[PDB]
């Protein structure tokens, strides 16, 4: 009743599922879900297909088996980056073997992880599994996450594990920092430069809490390490600053966007702890005129502890040790379920560039390793 | 021979001369400055109408009698601020009296100064003046101040004195601050923010500049001092910034514009000089990367000392003692030439403001005050 592996991947390849925050550009992951939905379906799952509220017209689907406590999730996205038809030396959209390659947008990042599911399922028996088994296809990875955001905050589901299969060269990666996004506002009071003491330069305020931020920004970088980074701090960045009027006019107001990557055991809690007590003195010299308003819904750091039986099992099955990585993935929200790696075939140099492929190589090891690890914690 | 005092200023108002920084707006003072060389032609002056070099198509005027040393330079600008669509309640290019109140765009700055002198000057025989009075007008005060500018670099006339007309209700000015803004631009260099150290952060480079900068700010309000300014110190004001793209990105670009107002006595290089030193400490650390353009040309501050014949007896004419304002005029370039006081008819509230006007009560006392001191400066 399934399509071989290449007619699985040639068809989900085959279907548009761009994400962009840009309305021109975004297409509806619909035709996707529906295509793992009618498989997931033939093999015996149960399908749930969810709206995501506040997407354009995007969707989850989870593919169930079994019943009762732990089991093992099988987490992916089913949207792509956008494509530079200047740069495309082929068809985007049609699935092409060269050269031991296999080329089309999200053949690595990560369509290619759902046709290895269900290409390994193709013989397994879903009634002769002892624990539960589930696949989630998310939408929007590529911009705000919302699917895998939505997926976390509304599903009773708690499984025993979770693998997101997202391009690691089939390296297992345990953690990345989080990502917190804030504009500091000051609200200055106007006044022209003949007397400029007569108002409050937003400005000369801002220098302040900067002084402040810089102070945390040295704190952070000394107090806090995660050896395994290339960066072993967690990192604080001023992006933009903006205000005032004119030379001749008190500066008015005053606004600073920066960004923070909390290592994985600090929680957004205590960082915007972290970052209001640096911005107190400031604040209280002034009542009323600093807020710290977020700019982009943040993303908490992610770890899975280091000996956890996933872990082991996963090491011993490739001969791999555990990487951290330097970006971000949906893992922090399945981690809120349970302890969750990442692990897929294909690798980051190809995910979001032209003429991206997948290795046929990874073809063996992928079928292998998902057949092991089902086995493992269903069997 | 002169039409009466209200005609001629009916005429100046009658005539556009609005000034603009844009092309678009900014009108010739030709025709303006064409009324003005007639009617000093008719009284029997040397006129000379000189194209100004740089701006669009503005003149300045320059109405001569008697030769010799010394004389008395009466000093006005030609151009006005433009006129706000939404706000003016009647014509600004008609002169109408209403309540005492004569109403027009320049009424008050500063077109009624010329239709004082020419209307004094009815009454006077420049054949019997034993020095030379001079009068100016001036291209493009309310922007470059271009006229006084090249007037002063390029006249070989060295007056006793000058007044400049602005509007001071009559009431003698004698010193004014100056006005410098500057642009410091900081080169960073970008990079994603997960890693900072692989940059130069432009912002972090900019908040190292400020907090020289305010060390500059306190030096200025401490070490430097002139009693008569309501602020009696050279201020300095943070007035914009701006730079980066985005969070998460190190940002590569940054700039702040800020301005000084120093007083009378320090030169454009000494302050040019305390705000290059105040910042050597950033610009030595990061060579090529601090840089400091000017925003708008410089105008060094203005005083006129203070027992000059000018002063004393402008003072006792008037029987007013000599005041600071904090804003700019020309007087700056003037006094290079000669001994230079602010001193016009109408107020500084009117000056650049919807239904602009003079009171009529000035009529009288501006008439008594430009004969008197041409009687003073032209006949001794
Ligand atoms: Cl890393
Ligand atoms: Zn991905
Ligand atoms: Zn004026």
């Amino acid at each position: 009743k399934l399509p071989p592996f290449i007619e699985i991947y040639r068809a989900l390849i085959a279907t548009p599922s761009i994400s962009a925050t840009e309305e021109a550009l975004d297409q509806s992951n619909a035709d996707l879900i529906t295509l793992l939905a009618d498989w997931f379906k033939d093999l015996g799952f149960n399908v749930e297909v969810q709206p995501v509220p506040g997407t354009r017209n995007k969707f989850n689907m989870l593919a169930s088996t079994g019943q009762g406590a732990g089991g093992l999730l099988l987490a992916g996205h089913t949207d792509t980056v956008p494509f530079d038809d200047g740069r495309w030396t082929r068809d985007p959209f049609t699935l092409t073997e060269h050269d031991g390659k296999l080329y089309g947008l999200g053949t690595a990042d990560m369509k290619g992880f759902f046709a290895f599911i269900l290409d390994a399922l193709r013989d397994v028996d879903v009634t002769k599994l002892k624990k539960p088994l589930y696949i989630l296809a998310t939408a929007d990875e590529e911009t705000s996450m919302a699917g895998a955001r939505y997926f976390a905050e509304t599903t009773a589901l708690r499984p025993d594990c979770a693998i997101i299969g997202e391009p690691t060269s089939l390296q297992p990666v345990r953690a990345h920092k989080g990502h917190i996004s804030n504009a500091i506002r000051i609200q200055g009071q106007s006044g022209h430069s003949s007397d400029p003491a007569r108002g409050v330069n937003a400005i000369e305020l801002m220098h302040d809490a900067i002084g402040h931020i810089l102070q945390l920004r040295d704190n952070l970088k000394e107090r806090y390490h995660y050896e395994a980074f290339t960066v072993p701090y967690p990192t604080l960045n001023l992006g933009h600053i903006h205000g005032g009027d004119a030379s001749n006019r008190i500066c008015a107001w005053c606004e600073l966007h920066m960004d923070i990557r909390p290592l994985p055991g600090m929680t957004l809690n205590e960082l915007n702890g972290l970052l209001n007590d640096a911005l107190a003195p400031v604040s209280e010299r002034w009542p009323g005129r600093l807020t710290v308003d977020e700019l982009h819904p943040p993303i908490p750091g992610y770890e899975c502890p280091p000996n956890h039986q996933l872990v082991e099992v996963v090491e011993k099955l490739l001969g791999a040790k555990t990487e951290v990585v330097n970006y971000c993935t949906e893992a922090p929200f399945i981690q809120t379920l349970c302890p969750t790696l990442v692990l897929g075939p294909g690798s980051i140099n190809q995910a979001h560039q032209p003429d991206e492929y997948l290795e046929t190589r990874f073809i063996k090891p992928t079928r292998e390793l998902i057949t092991q690890v089902i086995h493992h914690f269903c069997w």
